[PDB]
C-alpha cells in the first residue's frame, strides 16, 4: 500500500551516498511522503516529482548537471508554470518543501494533495534541491531550488 | 478570504509577549495557515485548533495552567482521538506541526486539507505547544505535544 524511494546524493561526478529513503502512502486528502533522509542541510528544501525516472548526471548548455536526466518538473498539462503543491494551474511536480531538522534529518511528513494514487509516481524521480521553494516563479525560477542534491528513482 | 491571527506566549501569570501572527487562507485543498512567528525552540512544534475563544490561564490541581480557558483539542464529532490532519477519525481541530526554523522563526505554510472555510474558525483559539506532534495518543497523549507555549483567539 506503499512506495519506498531510497534517496542518493547528486553529484557531477555520478551518484553518490545514499541518505535514507521516503515512503510514499495514500490518504483520503492525497499523497503523504514521509521522508527518514539523513545528511542535509538544516532547512527548507525544494523537493520535486521529475518527469524522467533517472537520476544520472548529463551536460546542459556546456554546464554540468548533477541528475540532469531525470528532466524537469513533472508537468503532463504543460502548464510550464512552478506554482506549489496547492496550485493546479502549475507542475503537477510540484511538492510540499522538504523539512530538514537541526540534526540534518528529515522526518516531517508533507502531504501533496494534487496527487491521489501511486500509480501517478510510477517512471518518474524524485528530486531534492539545494535551496528552497517559494512556490513562484518569482523572483527566482522554480522556486529558488537551484541545483540538485539528492535524486532517486520510483 | 484570509484571517489574521495575533499569537501571544501563554504563561501561569497570564498573557506574554506577542511572537507574531499566523494568517489563514482558503485554498481549494483546505485551509493554509501560513505563519509569522519569533522566538521559538526550533523543531516541529505541536499546532491544534482548540474549543473555546480564550487563552486565559486556569487553575488544574493546584496549578495555573497557561491558556486553559481554551480548552482540549476542537472536537465536534466527539471522537476523543488525536490522529492529526490527515485522518478523519480524530479531532478536527488537529493541524499539521508547526515548523520553526533553526533561528526560531516560522515561516513554512502548512495544509489542514480537514477545514475547508474559515468560518468553522470562528470562536474557537489556536494553540502552538512546546512539544512536537507525532498525530497519535502514543507513545504520549495529544501527540507529545505537552504544555501551551503560545496562543490566540480568532477574532473577525
Ligand atoms: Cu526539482
Ligand atoms: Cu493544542
Ligand atoms: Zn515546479
Ligand atoms: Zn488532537
Amino acid at each position: 500500500n506503499t512506495l519506498t524511494v531510497k534517496m542518493n546524493d547528486a553529484l557531477s561526478s555520478g551518484t553518490g551516498e545514499n541518505i535514507g529513503e521516503i515512503t510514499v502512502s495514500e490518504t483520503p486528502y492525497g499523497l503523504l511522503f514521509t521522508p527518514h533522509l539523513n545528511g542535509l542541510t538544516p532547512g527548507i528544501h525544494g523537493f520535486h516529482v521529475h518527469t524522467n525516472p533517472s537520476c544520472m548526471p548529463g551536460m546542459k548548455d556546456g554546464k554540468e548537471v548533477p541528475a540532469l536526466m531525470a528532466g524537469g518538473h513533472l508537468d503532463p498539462e504543460k502548464t510550464g508554470k512552478h506554482l506549489g503543491p496547492y496550485n493546479d494551474k502549475g507542475h503537477l511536480g510540484d511538492l510540499p518543501g522538504l523539512v530538514v531538522n537541526a540534526d540534518g534529518t528529515a522526518t516531517y511528513p508533507l502531504l501533496a494533495p494534487r496527487l491521489k494514487s501511486l500509480s501517478e509516481l510510477k517512471g518518474h524521480s524524485l528530486m531534492i534541491h539545494k535551496g528552497g521553494d517559494n512556490y513562484s516563479d518569482k523572483p527566482a525560477p522554480l522556486g529558488g531550488g537551484g541545483a540538485r542534491f539528492a535524486c532517486g528513482v520510483i
